[PDB]
């Protein structure tokens, strides 16, 4: 008798549910931190809440005047924030489905948003090329960062909220000190279409519109891993670290597939087939081996896939 380390070579994600309901392109899907829910945003101006395990439709949340690009959960899974083409963000109580606050200040489309781990702040990126930091409790804009010289494609807090990472079509990835709003680091140039901090908080996963994902050690400023084989030259596609089982990288792709790479070897380990348009968003369940994927207007569905590892 001994204790062994399971080292799976590939996952075996298989389609379990397809979720219909949105009437235009789906823009973003996100699992709630408590693992109970999936939230989706769409160009149809709606947010929809679904059961994370069975995909059962739970509710529709409305009030935005134009399409919604992004949604994000608070740490206690009780709030959502949404970024809209109506130039506002909205903070919602998920239980009631009612808008708590409207965050106004951006002068163009709001493309991306996130809570910080404490969930007392919200960070947003916009087509107006700025990154804004908002107080959740008052709804007031605390700071406006002249972050980029093109639309901001992603914003993400690190694990204690002390840092913000942003990316833009201007070709830059920047790291900002949350407290001061000042730039701590710039990495520079094809458009950077997505960025996010790793689960361990030490790395940055960055996508560029040359069909490339890169894992960077941001402090050393060194690229540690690169993942290719998918198609990404036009859209800002969400990517993820999958850490509940084997250590994978997950992304959508413009060839309508979900790509899964071995994080360490960078080999493609799985390709998920089923969507009929660009897989613009993917998300990984916080505790179970479950992936949600969502596609653009020729498809308009969300799919839930499950793996044994
Ligand atoms: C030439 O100029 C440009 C061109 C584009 C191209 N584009 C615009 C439309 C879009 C895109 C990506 C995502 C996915 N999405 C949401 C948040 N996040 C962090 C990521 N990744 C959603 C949506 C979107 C937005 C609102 C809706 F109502 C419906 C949809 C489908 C995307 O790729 C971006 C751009 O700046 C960012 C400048």
């Amino acid at each position: 008798a001994t204790q062994s380390k399971p080292t799976p070579v590939k996952p075996n994600y298989a389609l379990k549910f397809t979720l219909a309901g949105h009437t235009k392109a789906v823009s973003s899907v996100k699992f709630s931190p408590n693992g109970e829910w999936l939230a989706s945003s769409s160009a149809d101006k709606l947010i929809k809440i679904w059961g994370a395990y069975d995909g059962k439709f739970e509710k529709t949340i409305s009030g935005h005047k134009l399409g919604i690009s992004d949604v994000a959960w608070s740490s206690d899974s009780n709030l959502l924030v949404s970024a809209s083409d109506d130039k506002t963000l909205k903070i919602w109580d998920v239980s009631s489905g009612k808008c708590l606050k409207t965050l106004k200040g951006h002068s163009n489309y709001v493309f991306c948003c996130n809570f910080n781990p404490q969930s007392n702040l919200i960070v947003s990126g916009s087509f107006d090329e700025s990154v804004r930091i908002w107080d959740v409790k008052t709804g007031k804009c605390l700071k406006t960062l002249p972050a980029h010289s093109d639309p901001v494609s992603a914003v993400h807090f690190n694990r204690d909220g002390s840092l913000i990472v942003s990316s833009s079509y201007d070709g830059l990835c920047r790291i900002w000190d949350t407290a001061s709003g000042q730039c701590l680091k710039t990495l520079i140039n094809p458009p950077v279409s997505f960025v996010k901090f790793s689960p361990n908080g030490k790395y940055i996963l960055a996508a560029t519109l040359d069909n490339t994902l890169k894992l960077w050690d941001y402090s050393k400023g060194k690229c540690l891993k690169t993942y290719t084989g998918h198609k990404n030259e036009k859209y800002c596609i969400f990517a993820n670290f999958s850490v509940t089982g084997g250590k994978w990288i997950v992304s959508g792709s413009e060839d309508n597939l979900v790509y899964i790479w071995n994080l360490q070897t960078k080999e493609i380990v799985q390709k998920l087939q089923g969507h009929t348009d660009v897989v613009i968003s993917t998300a990984c369940h916080p505790t179970e081996n479950i992936i949600a994927s969502a596609a653009l207007e020729n498809d308009k569905t969300i799919k839930l896939w499950k793996s044994d590892c």
